[PDB]
């Protein structure tokens, strides 16, 4: 799988593609790995289980209501039950999340990381989308969600891991 | 083990082969690994332990009750007992259900996955029936049942740990 | 150690060899390993600890008074709680058991195993019995009690932990 | 480490070596492997940690006068408890125990064996001392104490975890 | 990663590098490994997790107010709770700490080490950064800080896992 | 490391190393591992973790408290909490504690053990100390105190993990 998260010229995205795998066979083709939440206000992709998720996410939306729309805030309570929570504790995955405000990593770890721009790229896939993301983004002007699909595809193309079936979500401020 | 699931006009089926293994020998030929639940409505196939298998089809039925018999969210509750529970959390198995509005995986790792066509094939010959599966479900008016069927037998040559015995229930819906 | 049951013509039987092996030398070479339970109704082999025997049985035969001597269902009670009481759980073995009634397996994992014809090869020399119990009981006349006595020779003869000390019950009832 | 138990005539003993070895070397020559419990009406040699030797006789000793010195049925309960309980089914030890009516060995698996003919011989120079003392108790009129003693030389000459200094509890019934 | 910290005439640091690694390839560059903690009064570094890292700063200040800011008591505290309690136990991370009294390493396995002058050096390029820092601070005239500092620059150079991000917590006591 | 304990004319002693290795490379060369306690009377070394050493010395000294001065019984009801208390059975060492009485070993698996002549040497380096000790001891007039220095010279030459830094407490009885 490839997640991969890109903010230029206030638009910010997030982009995954779509094949679960199971040992050397697809299990499934069309995964979305990208969703939305806290009223579609704050966007956010994953790896993972598709239930871990809908536990992970639903969970991160009423932290957003105990902290007002605070991303950041939300984000570091989140990743804190999660690595305390003797049932929670069980659930594996990497949540990329990102609002206006900015975007970031939760880990099982209880860790919230901010990479270098806003820039994420998780998943077994995830070095060669940054790679591709960072060439792109250094010399060129296309857009946020230009960036990260076509950062994708070059993904999907190197990782075995990592198909062609992509799920955008962008966001639009200034 | 091989279970196979293909839905064709308001036809869905679920079919299992009945091999047990241990180490290299076949310990039982004839398993019952597909069955009933919720007054019929539900179809499920199995790979593993026939009394993990038990305990977790069990609650899953405990779920529909509970969900007004709304297979998915059910089912998504069962994902999360599932790996979140000590004793559940020990059972080995791969579950393969289905009603009159979708076909479905239920893995112990929070994981509900629905395949391309409601297509499933679990189980260690799962990939060879879902490649026969796909074969006829695409170049044939052949119905479920009958690929359901001829997909398992394909398997069962490929694969050293299904064999030719079957249980095959059905649902129609039409 | 190799326990082989049979049942034919109104007769059942368990048998079972008595090495206890550990590492590459034998330990004891007369455990009894077949028993006796319910008022001597119902009869059983094991493969395992003296007293997790000693334990499991006495158990079952409560499960029994609380089923009016149907096997079945005390041994599916049984199971229940081997996989779930937590210190139940501990436990190791493999009992054979077999009444009038029927004759099945449980296993450390709750399962409730009835073998294509009533037949039960259990433990390393379980399928060298097989092989010969199937051999006999498809090609000659010979009786319940015979069969598991020359299956298990012959078992004894090719399994290494296995010997030549027997221990048969059987059950007549027609 | 060997522990040994011969009986004749009235006569039954367990000796046992005094080495406990630390990886490759030598940590203790000395070690008491052998000791008497229950009003000196009991004799018992043991392989392993001696804190939990001393923490298993203890809890022998509890159960005896629960069950009027009865040795099995006493000595079946500590094979309960062992594998059941959290604390002692962490200890690492071989018991060796006999009294006027019969010798026999305890392991934490809940197994409680009584060899041939009240033999015992436990440890890495268990069989070795097994082997002589066979020889011996069935070629000469040597008694239990000669027999274990010389048998437990024989198996300290030829195992490398097993030194020459002993320790030898009798218990004369006649 | 590497964390060093030298101290030279009321003057002493904690510098660590940036760097987070996933596998062979590099998730994170400016990883910031350095904080104040307890007033600004206590600075430290520490390798592994950040969550961890914070929640084993958290508690180590409320140890301090506890035991009046004495450092090494309030730190043995840390060194106990660390290893006994069962969430923290699982804690992956070495811990750096110094104030005005003393410099000190701080280990899950109830170790609080105070190497020979105040000079640590944890992570995997520990030893390098030690072994420059050696150097420089018994042949020059050179400062905590621009001690610190080259040897951190050495380390950067020598181990594959460290970087040349910095960041340096300073103490001013003279 | 290592801990060399000897007794010659009312003489008795324990001297250590204080080398503390991580992986290939010294982490401080000046560890104390050898104290004193209850009221300057009993003296002790260890190989460790600084806490636990300064959690389980605590303790031993209450032990003597709870049994005036009986050095061997507190020692037992040391070892014993040890083993057995949840939280202490993490701690991980080995205690070479000596009064005019006696000297021994305690370990967490909670054995006390007194070596053949209240001659200890534990650690990677014991048996060279060990080998060192008892040639002196047995062929020349040397005092205890000289002994266990020669012995652990000896020994922090053959091995890599101890070095010759030592820490010597000394006890006078007659």
């Amino acid at each position: 799988t490839t997640i991969v998260s890109v903010r230029r010229n206030g638009h910010v995205v997030i982009a995954g593609d779509g094949q679960a795998t199971l040992g050397n066979t697809v299990m499934k083709g069309n995964v979305k790995k990208v969703r939305r939440l806290y009223n579609d206000k704050v966007i956010a992709g994953f790896a993972g289980g598709t239930a871990d998720a809908f536990t992970l996410f639903e969970l991160f939306e009423r932290k957003l209501e105990m902290h007002q729309g605070h991303l950041v805030k939300a984000a570091v309570e989140l990743a804190k039950d999660w690595r305390t929570d003797r049932m929670l504790r069980k659930l594996e995955a990497l949540l990329a999340v990102a609002d206006e405000t900015a975007s970031l990593i939760i880990t099982g770890n209880g860790d919230v990381v901010q990479p270098e721009n806003d820039l994420i790229a998780i998943g077994s896939g995830g070095p060669y989308a940054q790679a591709a993301a960072r060439a792109l983004l250094e010399n060129t002007e296309l857009s946020a969600r230009e960036i990260a699909e076509k950062a994708l595809d070059i993904a999907g193309d190197i990782c075995i891991y990592t198909n062609h079936f992509h799920t955008i979500e962008e966001l639009s401020y200034k």
